């Protein structure tokens, strides 16, 4: 129940869509790409601009409303949604201004990483995002952002050069490396606690076509699969990345049918550079195990933006477990290929992703993400169809990730699982969790943004 007078100035203000409870549309909108989360905001307001943040903001605060900020609905936690409060939509901020000669691209805050690279690559030009085209560039960003580019170019906050943010008072601000720094240092890695990103403005390369490989590897070959690629990553060039998906092998026509629906290894290779060197890198990784079902091709970087994953079947239901490793030691290696062969749905995956190269070159407090040093990142990420299976695919993350927990420590945010409330402290440290409850304390002190991996003031 809304103080009229309250509400009437909200719409008043506010040039976008409001779909309330009794809307036709308003169970689809209240869906999130995590479909264990089902909830039902009191309100979702969907912005168009600025001024829609602004009047939203300052709604849901004048209102007490429970405020979930929603970029591309992929929150592994289920964050984008809420019950009983206000859904601050911005998925409809979607624009993005490209300057060749400056190279920059200033990118709204509901962007999806298809809609940004579309944008980019008109000019030939990129920077680095995740991997899965529809995921949001809103909290990938505000969380770090790691994916094919990050080893030559860094994490997605390594490229950001300022954004304009709204703040719990209804304030507009920028941030930047000369104005409020100290905010600028926390949206880097700080989710967000600190208000709505309405503009991120980063910095742009130039990537032209990209040499690229998939294929998939049998267990009985793992063991020395994962060993080459772990050997091999430690010293490998920037421009290689390579990346070990565990899952069971999609029905598709590049893989004997023998293959199909049983535990693989799915590899998956790129250069960012010349691509006729790319094909001498890519084939000295390509043969430690037979390759089986194996794609190669030079792609334009929108392509291969566009590939991850093979399938191209998006899970109705998911669970994540997620944490970094120093070091893949041979132990640690069959613990994975173990609990990879006992993988039930088709859509999970276990990943072994490896960062390192620019990523680890930025100095530890440049900005709010932890974790730099480490250089392998391993997801449990299951992923499923039926409701009535939630318990056996959720019980594999987790006792997957308590199998390797002696290995793990810290934990990407935006991999958190909606359980994961907890894990914050260890996930950034105490050093970084202390100076972003100091930056929470000027900037957002009442916790009007709590859904996030929340950083609560003082
Ligand atoms: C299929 C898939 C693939 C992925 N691949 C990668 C990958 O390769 N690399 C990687 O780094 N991560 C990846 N992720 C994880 C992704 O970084 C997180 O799920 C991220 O939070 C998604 O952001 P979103 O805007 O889509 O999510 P939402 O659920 O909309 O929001 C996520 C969080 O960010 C906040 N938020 C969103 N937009 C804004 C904004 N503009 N201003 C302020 N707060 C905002 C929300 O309040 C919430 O706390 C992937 C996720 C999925 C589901």
């Amino acid at each position: 129940q809304l103080d009229p007078a309250t509400l009437a100035a909200f719409s008043a203000a506010f040039r976008g869509e409001l779909i309330w409870p009794s809307d036709a549309d308003y169970d689809e909108a209240r869906r999130i790409w995590n479909g264990t989360i089902d909830r039902r905001p009191a309100l979702i307001a969907r912005c168009t601009s600025t001024p829609d943040v602004v009047a939203a903001v300052s709604f849901a605060r004048k209102s007490g409303l429970l405020v979930a900020v929603r970029g591309g609905g992929h929150s592994m936690a289920g964050h984008s949604v809420c019950d009983g409060g206000i859904v601050i939509d911005l998925s409809l901020m979607n624009s993005i201004k490209v300057s060749r000669r400056l190279r920059r691209a200033r990118a709204q805050g509901g962007c999806l990483l298809g809609a940004f690279d579309t944008a980019t690559q008109a000019h030939m030009l990129a920077t680095p995002a995740g991997v899965v085209s529809h995921t949001g560039l809103g909290g990938l960003v505000l969380g770090g952002g790691f994916g094919w580019l990050s080893r030559k170019y860094g994490l997605s906050i390594d490229n950001l050069t300022s954004v304009e943010i709204v703040t719990a008072d209804g304030g507009v601000l920028t941030a930047s490396d000369t104005e409020n720094p100290d905010l600028f240092w926390a949206v880097r890695g700080g989710g967000g606690n600190f208000g709505v990103v309405t503009a991120f403005e980063f910095d742009l390369h130039r990537v032209g076509p990209v040499r690229f490989a998939s294929t998939y590897y049998s267990l009985d070959e793992g063991p020395q699969v994962i060993r080459a690629w772990r050997d091999h990553m430690a010293t490998a060039p920037d421009e290689l990345t390579w990346a070990l998906y565990l899952r069971l092998a999609p029905p598709l026509p590049e893989l004997p049918a023998d293959m199909h629906g049983k535990p693989v290894i799915c590899a998956m290779s790129c250069w960012i550079g010349d691509p006729h060197e790319g094909e001498r890198q890519l084939e000295s990784i390509l043969h430690a195990g037979k390759p089986h079902g194996l794609t190669k091709a030079t792609l334009p970087y929108r392509a291969l933006q566009a590939y991850s994953f093979p399938g191209a079947v998006v899970p109705d239901r998911i669970y994540t477990k997620s944490g970094y490793l120093n070091e893949l030691s041979d132990e640690a290696t069959d613990t994975v290929l173990e609990h990879a062969a006992d993988i039930a749905s088709p859509f999970t995956q276990l990943e072994l992703l490896y960062l390192g190269g620019a990523v680890a070159r930025v100095p530890d407090d440049a900005t709010a993400y932890p974790n730099r040093q480490s250089p392998f990142v391993t997801n449990l990420a299951a992923a499923w169809m039926d409701p009535t299976e939630d318990a056996r695919h959720t019980a594999w993350a987790r006792e997957g990730y308590r199998a390797l927990a002696g290995h793990l420590s810290g934990g990407y945010v935006n991999f958190m699982n909606p359980g994961e409330a907890d894990r914050t402290r260890e996930a950034y440290g105490a050093a970084k969790f202390e100076r972003l409850q100091g930056v929470k304390a000027k900037y957002d002190p009442t916790n009007l943004f709590r859904l996030n991996q929340n950083i609560p003031p003082s």
